[PDB]
DNA sequence: CGGCAGTACTG
DNA sequence: CAGTACT
DNA sequence: GCCG
């Protein structure tokens, strides 16, 4: 990053106008940031500013006082509300609207949340492992856990295929989570698992919180054997065989190029999901789909990037 | 002006 | 439904 | 916040 006395400076508006749920400027301030980390050179004029996508000119502007100034005026005029609101929202469970009635309520410490607010199930899980989930985890750790949900799953059918995706199957050295895809060749044998499986990972011990249990998707915490173990985040998702390659594609990510890869199907009258590729896609002028087009074989991530006129990335490339 | 991805849980 | 979460 |  060659612009990193920028970066860092917009970044910390960033998270402040996110953690007080203005989404769609802190999603500008997000873009603006990753252009400036690609660009190969520091930015030194006003005009370069504006020749990069993601940067006009209230963020030009912005990066013309930190080079002539050092420094942003604005962050000197953050809410002194922010740090709580940060501190509450990393409940897993709590987001941008709970954080900020807890704080109209007086409430500025997670101390005061254990003893006097109301937490959910999940955001009492959460707040049990509030350290637990912000740390990461070797990726050498995420493979034991991949292995752990995979042993677990083929005792009950040989078939099932146990792909850990995410950030470690981009190739990252840490990783947040465990994120699991399992899915059966045979077109049905994925059906009613979760059931038995998690059944099977819980008696272990390995399973030792659910925070969402539902029909295809399971988010919870995991703990393997042994001292010097911490709680970890796993994710499991159940998809149908021919959903295979944009379930591996959603679930692989990252974030960003999903919704980039998205964007584009959409400009395209397509639409892109977890479950498939559509074409022939009609939307009104809200860009709302109102009618749902057929869906396109894809039996590969390859065909997604192909149809939709794409030059394919492996896992590592689309960390974005 | 107005979209900014598309979807699954939860209560 | 609003809220939060997943990538 | 940016951009079509
Ligand atoms: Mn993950
Ligand atoms: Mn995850
Ligand atoms: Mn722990
Ligand atoms: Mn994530
Ligand atoms: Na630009
Ligand atoms: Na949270
Ligand atoms: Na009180």
């Amino acid at each position: 990053n060659h612009n990193l006395h920028i970066t860092e400076k917009l970044e910390v508006l960033a998270k402040a106008y996110s953690v007080q749920g203005d989404k769609w400027r802190a999603l500008g301030y997000a873009k603006a940031i990753n252009a400036l980390k690609s660009f190969h050179k520091p930015v030194t004029s006003y005009q370069e500013a504006c020749s990069i996508p993601g940067i006009g000119k209230r963020m030009a502007e912005k990066i013309i006082e930190i080079l002539e100034s050092g420094h942003l005026r604005k962050l000197d005029h953050i809410s002194e509300s922010v740090p709580v609101l940060e501190l509450f929202s990393n409940i897993w469970g709590a987001g941008t609207k709970t954080a900020q009635m807890w704080y109209q309520q007086g409430f500025r410490s997670l101390e005061d949340i254990r003893s006097q607010a109301s937490l959910t199930t999940q955001q009492a899980i959460g707040l049990k492992h509030y350290s637990d989930f912000l740390e990461r985890m070797p990726r050498e750790e995420a493979t034991e856990i991949e292995q752990t949900v995979q042993k677990a799953a083929q005792a009950f059918n040989s078939g099932l295929l146990c792909v850990a995706c995410g950030s470690y199957r981009r190739g990252k050295a840490t990783c947040g989570d465990v994120d699991v895809l399992i899915t059966h060749p045979d077109g049905r044998s994925h059906r009613g698992i979760f059931s038995r499986l998690l059944d099977s990972l819980r008696q272990e011990g390995f399973l030792t919180d659910d925070l969402v249990k539902g029909e295809t998707k399971y988010l919870g915490v995991c703990r393997l054997p042994g001292p010097g173990r911490r709680h970890r985040r796993l994710d499991i998702i159940v998809v149908p065989y021919s959903e295979f390659a944009c379930a591996l594609l959603y679930f692989t990510g990252s974030a960003h190029f999903n919704r980039s890869m998205r964007a584009l199907a959409k400009t395209k009258g397509m639409s892109l999901s977890e479950h498939a590729l559509s074409t022939a896609v009609v939307r009104n002028t809200h860009g709302a789909k109102v009618g749902p087009g057929r869906v396109l074989p894809t039996p590969t991530e390859k065909d997604v990037f192909r149809l939709l006129g794409l030059p394919y990335r492996e896992p590592a490339e689309r960390d974005w």
